[PDB]
């Protein structure tokens, strides 16, 4: 089997990216943000406190003939923002671009925190990293790839984030046509439970290419490319008037300025991400001073090679015994 499914951007600086998911029979589709980072399907409901639902569409499971309580289970999850959600648990069917999995944990929230509340464009997150990440006391769940992958006809998906745009994420096959070139692949360590590689450098610019080994995660459900500090104030540095400031809480830049390219090494290969694709616009509406995309992962504890990142390429995430990562330009 495979699936695909389109993705769209949330807004127009491309803050997430969203997937309409089908769950329950009759099907109700709920706009998703998967999220490579974790390992929990967990959505707005009939269940969520009412004050903290504000224009999302919620999963309703007595609406559904084929939802099932898994009695007992519990979940609850933080994100790297300090957002966070909790519930209960339901199987149920659940179809992502004509994938369809019967027997998916479906995370009913109970409580979301009000960062959720407050975005009515994200109905829930899918996760996509290791099931070991996976919230659910006491029996841990399956991820919808895990639970998919032994049907699919390859151990795979894809994602394609569009820069602006529309993009795609298929599941169980690669398609040649939505890549230039060849696509480079590399080793993933899962000890911590994500998308875990090692990028060979950087450059800024048309600057030379600095060869240093860069571990990160390849993470679809964080905005920005979060790096070492060194890293980040090479390309900072660039960028006349651009300075970390502690009261915005990064690197902000004048609106004036032209950004230069980022480029990361994948092995021998390269994918450049455009000047255009760091900027984050005005801090506060009509300032000048806009935001920036790469920002420092001093605190965070790992580097996370974010949608501003991965947009730049063609990404497999390929779930085979010994998973790896592929990158393609496009
Ligand atoms: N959920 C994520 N994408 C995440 C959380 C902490 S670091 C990445
Ligand atoms: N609402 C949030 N803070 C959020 C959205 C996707 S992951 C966290």
């Amino acid at each position: 089997s495979t699936g695909s499914a389109t993705t769209t951007p949330i807004d127009s600086l491309d803050d997430a990216y969203i997937t309409p998911v089908q769950i329950g029979t009759p099907a109700q589709t709920l706009n998703l943000d998967f999220d490579t980072g974790s390992s929990d399907l967990w959505v707005f409901s009939s269940e969520t406190t009412a004050s903290e639902v504000d224009g999302q569409t919620i999963y309703t499971p007595s609406k559904s003939t084929t939802a099932k309580l898994l009695s007992g289970a519990t979940w609850s999850i933080s994100y790297g923002d300090g957002s966070s959600s909790s519930g209960d648990v339901y199987t149920d069917t659940v179809s992502v671009g004509g994938l369809t999995v019967t027997g998916q944990a479906v995370e009913s929230a109970k409580k979301v925190s009000s960062s959720f509340t407050e975005d009515s464009t994200i109905d829930g997150l899918l996760g996509l990293a290791f099931s070991t990440l996976n919230t659910v006391s006491p029996t841990q769940q399956k991820t919808f790839f895990d639970n998919a992958k032994a049907s699919l006809d390859s151990p795979v998906f894809t994602a394609d984030l569009g820069y602006h745009a529309p993009g795609t994420y298929n599941f169980g096959f690669i398609d040649t046509t939505a890549y230039t070139g060849s696509i480079t692949y590399t080793a993933v360590s899962t000890k911590q439970g994500f998308w875990e590689w090692t990028s060979t450098g950087y450059a800024v610019g048309s600057g030379t290419f600095k060869s240093t080994s860069i571990d990160g995660i390849a993470d679809t459900g964080t905005t920005l490319l979060y790096l070492p500090a060194t890293v980040v104030s090479a390309y900072w540095a660039q960028v006349s008037g651009a300075k970390s400031s502690s009261s915005v809480g990064g690197y902000v830049f004048p609106c004036s300025a032209t950004l230069p390219s980022f480029t990361f090494g994948v092995g021998s290969a390269r994918i450049v991400i455009p000047g255009d694709y760091i900027d984050f616009g005005p801090i506060s509406t009509g300032s000048s001073s806009c935001f920036g995309g790469i920002q420092s992962s001093a605190g965070i504890g790992i580097n996370i090679f974010g949608d501003v990142a991965l947009k730049a390429a063609f990404v497999v995430f390929n779930g085979a015994t010994t998973p790896t990562l592929g990158f393609a330009s496009k």
